[PDB]
């Protein structure tokens, strides 16, 4: 019996995800937004407190991801490619600025399992973003000034977010993007009678990213809407105002995860 | 912060699955099969032992499920309905006959989450079974003698099982064993899972109706990223068809 | 070069659908509804007129279908099973009551192709209906008084219909438009096929029919016009099994 | 009643696809292959002739497409983006080299409709290709020498093609890529009793492309197999050997179609 996630198996192949390292290359459409600070605060776990400066601020990101591990798994895009929609919300952890992730959607079961392991609360969703093609022409925007990109996310056949950005200029400090560490919650419940309120795993974690790299980063304007949907609570973070729109490539590797609190 | 599974949330609605009770109603197309005893034994967790009498026996099941909880969730079929393929293998637990589940596939993320909590090692797949309709006619088999039912399962766009049964007669006890498993990602701990425990599936208010038995054809197909077909079908036993209903509120840690 | 629909092929296997007969067995969750007569009339093809008595009335149906042809194709549910949401609207054809189908969605490409040949204007979508299981219990409604069924339809990741019925009590030809455009420059407004047809169903059977109360809404969606037939009020909800065979189609 | 394809409608929005122009931008992973001449011949419509020089040769392509029309439809990727797998086979049309398309798969119903109108015989399938990311790192190949790219296609949950290419050098003559015009067959049957063998539309066509452009074109080595599947005949064109592998961006516009 071998393997990292379930199913464990004789050969350690069938598992949804193998052990790290997990490598990621992706292209991000992001939108800075502002919701009601109290609504942001309602989503925070114990151990996180409202950002004293930017309470209500969040980032919405629509990402086209390609995953690999140690054996050119990206040559199997049927399993290794996926698309992702998440939000983070500004908060503080012990007087430090962080980014809390309450909701996140992917179109891939391997990504869902990897996410749970990291404490990303992934559900399945349908996620799309406009692509820029080098060849150019009327089927594509320019990755440059004036370039317009749309992005959407649905869950269980219901549209939950729609965005558009228009690029204006290159990001001045690419390395500054996502300067806030991301905070998640590893959580795995018990089913034994009498223990449904006593999870086996329940711990705040900080995301740890190795060898992080950003390229081709642009900033501009943005439009964003969250839409009410049965069985979802995203739209309970209403978009009162949109800030900057962002487009960039992102790469990193996962090998670790920092447990803060159990 | 409220909720049973992630995402936890202010209202406890966003979670993939709320707390039990979980209620199920389903229709099963199933195939008794026999593989190499040694290949079956290779899949067994430490706490289980080969069945002294029927080592190599297993059961393949394709199920059209409908789930609900305490609020008529079955009125939301886009979430509550799912289709499932699983196999179990005969084994023993302390001299008592049980059914070990090594592989199982569903087409619903809520089901996948509920599964993991029960220790069912669910992955996503595409599962289908022939349905019987009471109106009858050339678009449907009869649910009765001569009725033919097909079923298939795929994962990541690859077919892994194909089956057919032919019903012959109406029908005139092995608990399922699973492994709750949740790994750690902290460096140095990737071999030290936070949850790793053998469990027995506990089912409340179980009911079976409309059970038929007959013949069966079955194949497992090799697929990248899967090991189901490492359990070759040397032969089939009975095919079977029935409705099944039960409620989950509990789980026994072994 | 064999086959009925594309792709044509050396063996006539690859086609999306072979020649009729096409057999169907299904379970229908449906809602009678009423929209604005003008909105319904705006969808009518040349050759159909408003119904003088029930203009505005329509029927919404969510169906779990199983198809087969001459070779027990229902043993291949990955191709043969599908789910369908459609509406019809009351109208007249030369003075006779008919049911015009403006919009229909299915979750299967074989079904789309069969539909197109019949003149059902199918697009892909995600369609779901509550199922009644004979075993009973808390995971299923019970067919009969008080049995509740939900149903939904989405298109391109957008919800476009939501419905619920409550059963209480036991218990018009469809007109379509075969339409295939031309792409030759100068001919984009001159379709190669454009003909009003009446649906012809062989050996039709209905069973275990119930009626009761209903709720129904069509939701606005980008790229869709269903919700431009707003539900002003609902009539009967209904539930039944349906079977028929298709071998023919009547050109009008 | 407005619209181009069905459904026709009061505003001409609901239709699967509106009238042309249809614009395309995509990234192609391609494999030159060789099957049995007689197998290729078997798929040919009346009107086409085996190629006297390269009978049995074809090209398999996996493409990540983005479509748009006159209103920035590419801002709605849920509808406008799709993935496509097709093969063409070398043939002749009246002494001239062409490329016959027998089978093609897409993961989008609007593409299926546009395809049928063009005579592309589209079915639904699931198609994927490895992508190159500019940022680089262990999650991506390099778009350059040594870059490896995989690709797969499935139909109805069955795998029907798997491919990998390894790039070596720039395509010497990008303009010449797929210089063979594609031949298709517009086909629409009748359902009236007695007419099931008398289709309403049945005509050989040549694909017409406007403003075609290619960029970032690379060539290298390739591996490819077609797999037997129920209800498919692709694998009846068995890959006996592979030739070149190709990677390039492709863009064009569709406004016309030539009936042969």
């Amino acid at each position: 019996m071998k393997g990292y996630t379930v199913p464990l198996s004789p050969r350690g192949i069938a598992n949804l995800a193998p052990a790290p390292p997990w490598h990621y290359a992706g292209t991000v459409v992001g939108v800075e937004f502002f919701t009601d600070p109290a609504a942001a605060a309602a989503t925070l776990p114990e151990g996180l407190t409202p950002d004293p400066d930017s309470a209500g601020r969040g980032v919405a990101m629509f990402i086209d991801w390609q995953y690999s591990s140690t054996g050119l798994e990206y040559l199997d895009p049927a399993r290794s490619q996926y698309r992702e929609f998440l939000i983070t919300l500004d908060a503080h952890c012990n007087g430090a600025p962080v980014a809390w992730c309450p909701y996140i959607y992917v179109d891939n079961d391997a990504a869902m399992a990897r996410g749970w392991v990291q404490g990303f609360p992934k559900k399945l969703g349908a996620v799309h973003q406009t692509r820029a093609y080098s060849v150019g022409g009327p089927g594509t925007p320019v990755l440059g000034p004036g370039g317009q990109f749309g992005a959407t996310a649905s869950s269980a056949g219901q549209r939950i977010a729609e965005a558009k950005i228009t690029l204006e200029q290159p990001v001045p400090d690419p390395a500054a993007l996502m300067s806030r560490p991301v905070i998640n919650l590893r959580h795995f419940p018990r089913l034994a009678a009498g223990q449904h309120d006593q999870p086996a795993v329940h711990e705040l974690v900080m995301s740890v990213l190795d060898d992080t790299a950003v390229s081709d980063a642009w900033v501009g304007t943005a439009d964003l809407a969250f839409l009410p949907a049965h069985g979802e609570e995203l739209a309970d973070l209403p978009v009162r105002r949109t800030g900057k729109g962002f487009h960039f490539d992102l790469a990193y590797t996962v090998t670790d995860l920092m447990t803060l609190a159990d």
